Order: structure tokens, then sequence, then C-alpha cells
RNA sequence: UUGGAGAGUUUGAUCCUGGCUCAGGGUGAACGCUGGCGGCGUGCCUAAGACAUGCAAGUCGUGCGGGCCGCGGG
């Protein structure tokens, strides 16, 4: 099994004549710290239903993450919407220098020193898709030369 | 490559834009409450406004001629 971290639990209103309806999401990542982490968001109209469906999602949607000595191969920077995630290689020292949302999927990912900035809207949600989406396109030295 | 964390706040709820606000470090500081010691610093950023009193530039008789006192003695 994976560690589970609830990054996001918010509650959202539907109006209807006598009054709103609530509802909530959960964002919440997966992972062994070795190497794989995944992302859900699940809702639901009570939080721990919510909770655990978001757990389902995160283990459907994986991603490898190439760890090298416990940081990422190469900078990486990926734009999601308006929220965009600057991830950069650190060395032993360093620590993961990151906000709550990246830092919480890069974690659990194994990763353990990383230097990482929040630019444009810093929506948790797109935060934490765009984080998604940059370990996977993080590549190595021997996909690059594999492909070329 | 030794280096980069964000949060609150517009909505019934959402995403975005955007400003405001906060957490950090800094000071020749001041103000309140409080106040035992020591070291090293450091102390009129305002009126280059006005200043009592003392002191902050003198030395050389191995450049010269004297005044006064004094020591030796003609
Ligand atoms: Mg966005
Ligand atoms: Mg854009
Ligand atoms: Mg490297
Ligand atoms: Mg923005
Ligand atoms: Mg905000
Ligand atoms: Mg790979
Ligand atoms: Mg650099
Ligand atoms: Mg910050
Ligand atoms: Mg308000
Ligand atoms: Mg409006
Ligand atoms: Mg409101
Ligand atoms: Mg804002
Ligand atoms: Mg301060
Ligand atoms: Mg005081
Ligand atoms: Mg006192
Ligand atoms: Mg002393
Ligand atoms: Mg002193
Ligand atoms: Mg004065
Ligand atoms: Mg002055
Ligand atoms: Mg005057
Ligand atoms: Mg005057
Ligand atoms: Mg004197």
């Amino acid at each position: 099994d994976f560690e589970e971290k609830m990054i996001l639990i918010r509650r959202t209103a539907r109006m209807q004549a006598g009054g709103r309806r609530f509802r909530f999401g959960a964002l919440v990542v997966v992972g062994d710290r070795q190497g794989r982490v995944g992302l859900g968001f699940g809702k639901a109209p009570e939080v721990p239903l919510a909770v655990q469906k978001a757990g389902y999602y995160a283990r459907r949607n994986m991603v490898e993450v190439p760890l090298q000595n416990g940081t990422i191969p190469h900078e990486i920077e990926v734009e999601f919407g308006a929220s965009k995630i600057v991830l950069k290689p650190a060395a032993p020292g360093t620590g993961v220098i990151a906000g709550a949302v990246p830092r919480a999927i890069l974690e659990l990912a194994g990763v353990t020193d990383i230097l990482t900035k929040e630019l444009g809207s810093r929506n948790p949600i797109n935060i934490a898709y765009a984080t998604m989406e940059a370990l996977r396109q993080l590549r190595t030295k021997a996909d690059v030369e594999r492909l070329r």
C-alpha cells in the first residue's frame, strides 16, 4: 500500500428554491516515497466519502518520477491554465522547498531535495495538476539518448 | 549550479483578473510596559539655529639682542 495525504477539502454550494445544498471535494495525493505518485480529486455529499473517492482516482491516475539521489533529473516548468509551477534540481542538504500543495505531491513521490516556485494563479487544484504534469514530463539521460 | 514555500480577502458556489493585507529580514531609531550583570560597538538624521566657561598648536637659548629674579664669584 501507498501513503495518502489530503491536500484540499472544500465545501461547495448549489442554489435551489428554499436554499443552498452542499457537496464536498477532496484533493488527495498518494505515494510510496520511492517514485510513484498519483492525484485524484474526489467529490461526494459528505467529507469521508469524497476523501475515499479521491483515494480511488489517485491510485488509478499515477505517474513514475525518475528520482536521482532524491532530486529530479532536470529543471522543468509547466503551465496548467493560469497556474505555473517551477521545479529545479537540488543537492543533498537542501530539503523540499515548496508550498503545501506541491510539497505534498513531491514529498510522497520520494523527492527529498528540490527547489520550486508557484507563479500565476495559485489555485491549489490547478497547481496540483500542474505539478503532476510536470513530473510526468521528467526525462532521464537514458530517455533522452534513447529518443534521439 | 549550495539557490527560489506562501496565506487572508470580491461569489450562494466556480475559474480567472486585480488591488488591499499578513507572516520574514533590516535600523544611528523613537514610544509603552519591564529591567540584574559584563564585553564590544554605538549615540542631534530636527535649527549649517543661537551659544556662558575652560580647553582643542605650538616649539626652538645649539639663530639674536635684552628685561626681571636666582645660583656660583670679580
Ligand atoms: Mg490556473
Ligand atoms: Mg497564460
Ligand atoms: Mg542535478
Ligand atoms: Mg495571479
Ligand atoms: Mg489568493
Ligand atoms: Mg520516465
Ligand atoms: Mg542556478
Ligand atoms: Mg514566501
Ligand atoms: Mg469580504
Ligand atoms: Mg462582482
Ligand atoms: Mg461571503
Ligand atoms: Mg490576491
Ligand atoms: Mg519587521
Ligand atoms: Mg524603551
Ligand atoms: Mg523606566
Ligand atoms: Mg572595558
Ligand atoms: Mg560602553
Ligand atoms: Mg544643535
Ligand atoms: Mg547635523
Ligand atoms: Mg532659525
Ligand atoms: Mg534661536
Ligand atoms: Mg590642556
